[PDB]
């Protein structure tokens, strides 16, 4: 049996995908996660326990963004390898990526939480390979399920450029993309070029690739071949639009501490 179900904090949350946590956890209906330090157990017994004696209360690393009651904390993989394996044993529940599988030593990893009296509460976070030969500036994504559709992923994405923009650096998300991922790309993407519309350039701007800007002004009808082809009047329309709205959490650069 592999685990098909876990309990993290208040949250019981079914699998999607085989994760390679050892036998024995399978075996268990409920594999139970401390929601801090993310040690999984396989009773209720060694769960309440562990709740009881565990002295975390957010991720491990350092604190480098605070903006109203959410939090990002970042993670060398090498400095807290445990965690790190943790993080992938849970994430590989919902995503299919090889990176979850190797080591997590060449990989720094950004903890997003919701901030609260009780602790800081993982509501996702992002991977990346230290010096990243392909440029990517993100590995894996993953919003958890309970937290999803509340603009979590796309304020995830924001960051990852937000570290390309400091590094002075364009960067894309290892491909290939999920379809979930696809959406929530082509979402930030719209909206940060719109805004700046109102290539190498833009590039140069945002830290996104030139393939991904040519990729995103085609589907917005706004490239010739590539040569942006758009008038103010229509960039103000698309803004004024549902279909490209701003993302209901965004990135602000001064409640960032960060310097690569
Ligand atoms: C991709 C992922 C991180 C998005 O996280 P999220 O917190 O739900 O993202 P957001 O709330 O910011 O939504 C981003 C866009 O995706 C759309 N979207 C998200 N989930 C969707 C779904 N199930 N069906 C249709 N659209 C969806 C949202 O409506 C939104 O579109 P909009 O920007 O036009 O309004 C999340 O689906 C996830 O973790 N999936 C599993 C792991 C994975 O596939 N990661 C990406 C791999 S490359
Ligand atoms: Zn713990």
């Amino acid at each position: 049996k592999y685990v098909d179900k876990i309990h993290i904090g208040n949250y019981e949350i079914d699998a999607w995908y085989f994760s390679p946590f050892p036998e024995d956890y399978g075996k268990q209906p409920k594999l139970w996660l401390c929601e801090y330090c993310l040690k999984y157990m396989k009773y209720e017994k060694s769960y309440r326990f562990h709740l009881g004696q565990c002295q975390w209360r957010q991720p491990p690393g350092k604190e480098i963004y605070r903006k109203s009651n959410i939090s990002v904390h970042e993670v060398d993989g090498k400095d807290h390898k445990i965690y790190c394996q943790n993080l992938c044993l849970l994430a590989k529940l919902f995503l299919d990526h090889r990176t979850l599988y190797f080591d997590v030593e060449p990989f720094v990893f950004y903890i997003l939480t919701e901030v609260d009296r009780q602790g800081a509460h993982i509501v996702g976070y992002f991977s990346k390979e230290k010096e990243s030969p392909d440029g990517n500036n993100v590995a894996c994504i993953l919003t958890l399920p309970p937290y999803q559709r509340r603009g979590y992923g796309k304020f995830l994405i924001a960051f990852s450029y937000e570290l390309s923009k400091l590094e002075s650096t364009v960067g894309s998300p290892e491909k290939p993309l999920s379809d979930l991922g696809k959406l929530s790309y082509r979402s930030y993407w719209s909206w940060v070029l719109l805004e700046n519309l109102r290539i190498k350039d833009l590039s140069q701007m945002t830290s996104i690739t030139q393939n991904d800007i040519i990729s995103t002004l085609q589907s917005l009808n706004m490239v010739k071949y590539h040569v942006i082809c758009v008038t103010p009047k229509l960039v103000e329309e698309h803004l004024k639009s549902a279909q490209y709205k701003k993302p209901p959490i965004t990135v602000d650069s001064v409640c960032l501490k960060w310097a690569p």
